[PDB]
């Protein structure tokens, strides 16, 4: 398949991007607490459903959320004020909470079977998103830095697995600050450092000139 790109709903962090994210690629967006990783996570669920000409490719997605922070209301609102359908947004988007790090990497594999349904439909899965990545992972493996980066490695190959193999745009948040950091180290195709600037600014910087937008009724935008 060609790359895909999916908007972000920002001109700014777009063209920081080569138009988007990019289909058969994790991206990995890292920042500290309230930086707008999640923000960024709800816009891409709206802006993958637009058409082509809009910045999308007509896509369903598919979310795991550790951290209990997806919010259908802001779905609903930034739908709203993307020109689309509320509800017709709400429902291309499959949602599971993960309980732990090992029922995080069985919801990847029960992902596989849904894409696969969706496959050759109007609407196929074209955006995974896993928010938070590391959240389970880094309470689970506190003073067990060597197993935690064995499970950690092989749920990042399988997300890089379903990313190339079904031409979806994984995208993954990851909270770091204070003291923190492995990032997820190369694992991502691409990492993306977000931080707050002045007066409520957002700041994006490639990892391995910088985006600046802001998070507004219509997810972000410049
Ligand atoms: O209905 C489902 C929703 C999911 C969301 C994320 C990951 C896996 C999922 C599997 C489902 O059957």
């Amino acid at each position: 398949a060609t790359i895909g790109r999916i908007s972000t709903g920002s001109k700014s962090l777009d063209k920081l991007l080569g138009g988007g994210i990019e289909t058969q690629a994790i991206t990995e967006v890292f920042g500290e607490f309230g930086s707008g990783k999640t923000q960024l996570a709800h816009t891409l669920a709206v802006m993958v459903q637009l058409p082509p000409e809009e910045g999308g490719l007509n896509g369903s997605v598919m979310w795991i959320d550790t951290e209990n922070t997806f919010r259908p209301e802001r779905i609903r609102e930034i739908a709203q004020n993307r020109g689309l359908d509320p509800d017709e947004v709400l429902k291309h988007i499959a949602y599971a909470r993960a309980f732990n790090s090992n029922h995080q990497m069985l919801l990847v594999q029960q992902a596989e079977d849904m894409i696969k349904e969706l496959l050759n439909t109007d609407r196929p899965v074209k955006l995974l998103i896993v928010d938070s990545l590391t959240s389970h992972f880094r309470s689970e493996y506190i003073g067990a830095l060597a197993e935690r980066q064995q499970k950690l490695a092989k749920h990042l190959a399988d997300l890089h697995r379903l990313a190339n193999l079904y031409d979806i745009a994984v995208f993954v948040t990851n909270q770091v600050q204070a003291n923190g950091g492995h990032i997820l180290a190369h694992s991502a195709t691409l990492r993306v450092y977000l931080r707050k600037g002045k007066g409520g600014k957002r700041i994006a910087r490639l990892i391995d000139g910088e985006a600046v937008f802001s998070i507004t009724e219509k997810g972000i935008e410049d």
